[PDB]
């Protein structure tokens, strides 16, 4: 094997531009990194330059350098779908027609009614929220009724919110279930339907521990399958095992913010293990792209360009580090989406003694994925072309 360790790092929703099919989306004008480096008054990512970030694309502050340390490029999505499970779907050899759908005026009718008449409970709220939010308004309601608070977020989920000694844990969980056979429906289909119990009385309530998360497998076998099946490692950092509904991992590692990420990335550098090392850095999407915030945006990426000397410290000969995103997520657009954009792909390892080169773009996400399989010598992905040889 050319490599024996693979660290495959998302940086979620950091896109590197409008896509060729970003009209399609309304997602015309769209630049994630490049409106952040406007804002920013030019974003300090020395780091990231390092390695040829400004290769790929020169924005404000970020510079092509004449030596990257490793090779770069860009990817463009195949997938129909612009969501979180799409994109990593793809990443890891998939092709996904139908998408994940969001709802910023709320859930159908016709499916509420549904689930309503599959219960025998009435359903209250039905709008985007915080859980906080949702909670202070509608949670004495929920209490004296019985009924269900239904809400979502700005991301494909549906979340079900039940007092626990109103409604029992078991009965919130069976309800889910339902709503999770329901939601595998192309008119309303969700990405992952969320069990949240609460406790407290009003103006004092709390959501437990005890929320359970209801996802979909990937729409087929990934890369991380057949390296879980071929005995290799497969160690999933932050939201990446949820993402995948564990499928293909080995070991999962929960992480608190971008900072604890790239520490439990540092974690995994200090392992002995012979397979991919997969980190989601998720902050970028969930605190600042959604919240339109591109101050935050800007600061976190600035943030986690500093953490990298240290990972490329410690990488060693036969390891290889890979930096991408999974879409993209303009913090200076229109509504809450996700931004349908290309996304950025930088591959260096120690061993690139004269550095890097520009790759051809890859014309689907699922070409990292080809790539990893083909170095640990595992069944090739239906979907995507290996840029291995390259390296
Ligand atoms: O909590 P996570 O990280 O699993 O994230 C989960 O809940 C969040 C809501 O958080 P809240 O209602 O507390 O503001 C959603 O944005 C996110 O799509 C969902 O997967
Ligand atoms: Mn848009
Ligand atoms: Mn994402
Ligand atoms: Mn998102």
């Amino acid at each position: 094997n050319k490599y024996k360790r693979i660290f495959l790092v998302v940086m979620d929703s950091v896109g590197i531009g409008e896509a060729p099919d970003a009209e399609q989306f309304g997602d015309l004008g769209s630049d994630t990194i490049g409106h952040i480096a406007e804002h920013m008054n030019g974003l300090q990512m020395p780091n990231m330059v390092k390695l040829g970030l400004g290769n790929i694309r020169e924005m404000k502050g970020i510079s092509k350098v004449e030596k990257p340390l490793g090779y770069y490029t860009k990817m463009q999505e195949k997938s129909t779908g612009k969501d979180t499970m799409t994109g990593h779907w793809e990443i890891m050899g998939l092709y996904i027609d139908t998408p994940f759908q969001v709802f910023p005026e709320g859930f159908p009718k016709e499916l509420l009614d549904e689930l309503e008449e599959k219960t025998g409970r009435k359903i209250i709220g039905n709008k985007p929220a915080s859980g906080t939010e949702i909670l202070d308004e509608l949670g004495q309601e929920q209490m004296e009724t019985g009924s269900l608070i239904v809400y979502t977020s700005a991301d494909s989920v549906l979340q079900i919110a039940a007092h626990e000694e109103v409604v029992p844990l078991d009965e919130l969980y069976k309800i889910c279930k339902i709503a999770r056979e329901l939601t595998l429906d192309e008119k309303y289909m969700v990405g992952r339907v969320i069990a949240r119990p609460f406790v407290g009385e009003p103006g004092n309530f709390t959501r437990t521990p005890n929320r359970h998360d209801y996802a979909l497998k990937p729409f087929g076998r990934t890369v991380m399958n057949e390296l879980k099946d071929s005995d290799y490692d497969v160690i999933a950092i932050g939201k990446i095992s949820d993402i995948y509904d564990g499928e293909g991992v080995t070991e999962s590692l929960r992480t608190k913010s971008n900072m604890d990420g790239m520490d439990k990335l540092v974690d995994t550098l200090n392992m002995d293990f012979t397979g991919l090392s997969f980190l989601n850095l998720v902050d970028f999407d969930a605190l600042f792209g959604h919240r339109r915030d591109p101050q935050g945006y800007g600061e976190a990426l600035q943030e986690y360009d500093a953490r990298l000397p240290e990972v490329f410290a410690k990488l060693k000969e036969d390891d290889l580090l890979l930096i991408t995103a999974d879409h993209g997520n303009d913090p200076i657009h229109p509504g809450t989406d996700h931004t349908r954009e290309y996304v950025p792909l930088l591959a260096y390892s120690p061993s690139m003694k004269e550095g890097g080169q520009e790759l051809p773009l890859r014309q689907t996400f699922a070409d990292i994925g080809a790539t990893v399989a083909e170095n640990f010598g595992v069944k090739m992905p239906e979907y995507g072309t290996s840029f291995l040889n390259e390296l």
